[PDB]
C-alpha cells in the first residue's frame, strides 16, 4: 500500500505529489510536477545568470505541469498538455518509484528536451513508465528558450547562453534535493534528443556541469549540430536591435531596452529572428565545443551516442517547409540547387561541386537525386557530427554508439513508405508510448524493442554500460568503431558511414580549412 497524496522535502519546503499506475508493471509512480529549481528570471532576471528559488510556507502543489517557456505557438500534430507559455517557466517534474523514499538510492536520469533551443517542454515527456518499469528517478527539466534563452551582445552585459545556464541550475538543484526523492545524487546520467542531444553533449565539455551527472546519453544530437553553437552572434545581435527599435550599438544600451519588452513584445521579435544560436559565453563554454572535445585534458563521462538511419526522411524538412523544394530537385537543376544549399549552409561555394560529386555522381534519375540530397543533410547535421563526438570521447572513456533502424508499423499508412526511422522516432521506444496526436499501438515486436531500449538505458543510468544478462550484446566504441543496430532483431555493426565522414573530414573540410586561411 503505497502512499496517495506523498510529501516530500525540498530545501524550500514540502510538495505534495500524486500516485499514478502504468501498464506491464505492478508497481507505482509519485509524481512530483513545477517544483522551482530557479527564480523566476522575470524584470532584472531577464538576460541574467539564474538565482535560487525562494522558500515558501506549508505544502506546496506538485500535481499541475508549469508554464512552459516563452515560444512562438505553432501538419505533423502533437499531443501537447494544456499548459500556458510564460517567461516563469523554470520549473522541474520528478517521476519515482512509489516504494522510493528518502535513503533509495535509485539511479536519477535526467531529460533534456529538444526544440531547437526555441521550443519544446518538460511537461509532453513523462518519465511514470521509465521510472516504474526500470526502478529508476526520472526528472524532467525547463530551461529559456529563444531570445530570453540566448541572446548575447558578446560582452559583459549579456554573456548568452541562459537557456544552458538554467540547465546547470537545475542540475544544482538535483544534487542538492534528490536525495528525498529516492535518487542517488552520485548516479546521474543525463540525456535528451536533438537540441536536447546538443544539450547534454554541451554539458559533457562544459567544466561549469563537472560532477554534475556521471554519465550521458546522446540522441540525434550532439555539441556540433550545425549552427546551434557558434563563437559570436553579432549578426543576431543586431538583427534582435533593429526588429525591437532598442537599435542601440551600446550593449548596456540594448540590454537595458530589451528589459523593458513585454512578453508580447519578445514573442513578435523571437518570430522574426526564428532561431539565435549559443555562443562562446566564456563561462559555460570558455571555447568554442570543437577545441574542449579535441583537447588532451578532456574527460567525458561515459555515453550513449546515437541517430536515426533516416534523420532527414520526413519531419524536419515538412516543418522546415522545404519538402516541396526537394521534390523539385533534377539533374537539369542540381548544380544550382547546390550552389543555393551550400550558401544557406555557410558553406564556401566551391564545396558544391564536391557535394554532388560525393553524394550524387552520375545519377540522373531525379527521385534517387532527391534521396542523396536527403543523404547529404542527414550526415551534415546529424550522422558526421554524432561520429566526431564519439571519436572525441571514446579514447577517454567509454563510448557506446547506436543507429537506430525502426519503422514504426504504425505509420506505414501516414508518411511516405520509403521513410524509415525519421527523426524523433526512437523516443516513443525510450519514454514506452506515442507523441502523437492520433491513435497508434504497439507491435508485439515494438514492445519488445522498447523494453529493451528502456532496460539498455537504465543499465547505463545504473552501472556506466548498457549491457546485462538477456540483452543483446553492445559493444563499446573503440578503434574497431562498432555500434548496436537497433530494432526487432538487434545486430552490431561497424565503421558507420565510413565513406561519408572520409569525404566530410577530409575533402570536403580541406576546402573549408582553405577558404578561411584565404583571409590574410
Amino acid at each position: 500500500s503505497p502512499e496517495a497524496s506523498p510529501i516530500r522535502n525540498t530545501h524550500t519546503g514540502q510538495v505534495r505529489g500524486s500516485l499514478v499506475h502504468v501498464k506491464d508493471t505492478k508497481a507505482g509512480v509519485h509524481t512530483f510536477l513545477g517544483i522551482p529549481f530557479a527564480k523566476p528570471p522575470v524584470g532584472p532576471l531577464r538576460f541574467a545568470p539564474p538565482e535560487a528559488p525562494e522558500p515558501w510556507s506549508g505544502v506546496r502543489d506538485g500535481t499541475a505541469h508549469p508554464a512552459m517557456c516563452l515560444q512562438n505557438l505553432g501538419e505533423i500534430k502533437l499531443k501537447l498538455p494544456p499548459v500556458s507559455t510564460s517567461e516563469d517557466c523554470l520549473y522541474l517534474n520528478i517521476y519515482t518509484p512509489a516504494h522510493a523514499h528518502e535513503g533509495s538510492n535509485l539511479p536519477v536520469m535526467v531529460w533534456i528536451h529538444g526544440g531547437g533551443l526555441v521550443a519544446g517542454m518538460a511537461s509532453m515527456y513523462d518519465g511514470s513508465l521509465l521510472a516504474a518499469i526500470e526502478d529508476l528517478v526520472v526528472v524532467t527539466i525547463q530551461y529559456r528558450l529563444g531570445v530570453l534563452g540566448f541572446f548575447s551582445t558578446g560582452d559583459q552585459h549579456a554573456r548568452g547562453n541562459w537557456g544552458f545556464l538554467d540547465q546547470v541550475a537545475a542540475l544544482r538543484w538535483i544534487q542538492q534535493n534528490i536525495a528525498h526523492f529516492g535518487g542517488k545524487p552520485d548516479r546521474v546520467t543525463i540525456f535528451g534528443e536533438s537540441a536536447g542531444g546538443t544539450s547534454v553533449s554541451s554539458h559533457v565539455v562544459s567544466p561549469m556541469s563537472k560532477g554534475l551527472f556521471h554519465g550521458a546519453i546522446m540522441e540525434s544530437g550532439v555539441a556540433l549540430l550545425p549552427y546551434l553553437i557558434t563563437d559570436t552572434s553579432e549578426m543576431v545581435s543586431t538583427t534582435v536591435a533593429k526588429l525591437s527599435g532598442c537599435e542601440a550599438m551600446d550593449s548596456e544600451a540594448l540590454v537595458r531596452c530589451l528589459r523593458g519588452k513585454s512578453e508580447a513584445e519578445i514573442l513578435a521579435i523571437n518570430k522574426l529572428v526564428q532561431m539565435i544560436p549559443a555562443v562562446v559565453d566564456g563561462e559555460f563554454f570558455p571555447r568554442h565545443p570543437k577545441e574542449l572535445l579535441a583537447s588532451e585534458d578532456f574527460h567525458p563521462v561515459p555515453s550513449i551516442i546515437g541517430v536515426n538511419n533516416d534523420e532527414f526522411g520526413w519531419t524536419i524538412p515538412v516543418v522546415m517547409g522545404s519538402a516541396q523544394t526537394i521534390k523539385e530537385i533534377t539533374r537539369e537543376n542540381l548544380q544550382a540547387v547546390l550552389k543555393n544549399t551550400t550558401a544557406q549552409l555557410m558553406l564556401p561555394p566551391e564545396c558544391s561541386d564536391l557535394l554532388m560529386e560525393e553524394y550524387m555522381g552520375d545519377t540522373e534519375d531525379a527521385q534517387t537525386l532527391q534521396i542523396q540530397f536527403t543523404e547529404m543533410m542527414e550526415d551534415f547535421m546529424f550522422v558526421i557530427p554524432a561520429l566526431q563526438v564519439a571519436y572525441f570521447q571514446r579514447s577517454h572513456a567509454s563510448v557506446y554508439f547506436y543507429e537506430f533502424q525502426h519503422q514504426i508499423a504504425s505509420l506505414k499508412d501516414v508518411r511516405p513508405t520509403h521513410v524509415k526511422a525519421d527523426h524523433a522516432d526512437e523516443i516513443p521506444f525510450v519514454f514506452g508510448y506515442f507523441f502523437w496526436d492520433m491513435k497508434l499501438d504497439f507491435t508485439e515486436g515494438e514492445k519488445l524493442l522498447s523494453r529493451r531500449m528502456m532496460k539498455y538505458w537504465a543499465n547505463f543510468a545504473r552501472h556506466g554500460n548498457p549491457n546485462s544478462e538477456g540483452l543483446p550484446y553492445w559493444p563499446v566504441m573503440d578503434h574497431d568503431e562498432q555500434y548496436l543496430q537497433l530494432d526487432t532483431q538487434p545486430a552490431v555493426g561497424r565503421a558507420l558511414k565510413s565513406r561519408r565522414l572520409q569525404f566530410w573530414t577530409k575533402t570536403l573540410s580541406q576546402k573549408i580549412q582553405e577558404l578561411r586561411a584565404s583571409q590574410d
